[PDB]
Formats: structure tokens, sequence, C-alpha cells
């Protein structure tokens, strides 16, 4: 039987862990300003069909009003989880699957 007379062509990358190799949950991130024009949350709506086995969003925008821009989009088509939060001179919302 051969001992060292074997030329490997591929590498063995076995990593026994309790969590996945990477994270494909965080769908999109809208950390700018709550614009009324359909431009930012455009990803949110398009995310609905492109949905997967685990979605997430992170929006950090600033607006003088109280209405949520990005969340309003996903809420329209109706996603899985749509939540929001506020701090002070800004506001941050997030969604998941």
């Amino acid at each position: 039987m051969g001992s060292s007379h074997h030329h490997h062509h591929h590498s063995s990358g076995l990593v026994p862990r309790g969590s996945h190799m990477k994270n494909i949950v965080p769908d999109y991130r809208l950390d700018m300003v709550g614009e009324p024009c359909p431009y930012p949350a455009v990803a949110t709506l398009e995310a609905m069909p492109q949905l997967k086995k685990g979605e997430i969003l992170e929006v950090v925008s600033d607006c003088p009003q109280s209405i949520n821009n990005i969340p309003l989009d996903a809420r329209n088509h109706g996603y899985t989880v749509l939540d929001i939060q506020q701090d002070g001179p800004t506001i941050r919302y997030l969604i998941q699957k």
C-alpha cells in the first residue's frame, strides 16, 4: 500500500462547527436617510420574491417625520417580520424571516 506516493489534486477543508460556514440571512442594509422617493427600500420589495430560508434587514435612516420609509415597503407586499425602533435625532428599523 502507498504511504507518500499519492499526489493530491484537491484540498480537504473540513471544519466541524456548530454554526454555518457563512451568513446569508442579512438581506439588505439601508443606513442612510428615509427618502420618500422609491430608491432605498427598493431592495426590500424586490427581496420579497427573492426570499430565502432566512432573511434579515437593517435600516438606519434619519427623518423629521415618524412614518417609516423602508418598513412601509415590506409592509405593503407583506413580509414575515417587520419591526422598528427609535433613539433620538434618528430612527432605525429591521426585518427578518
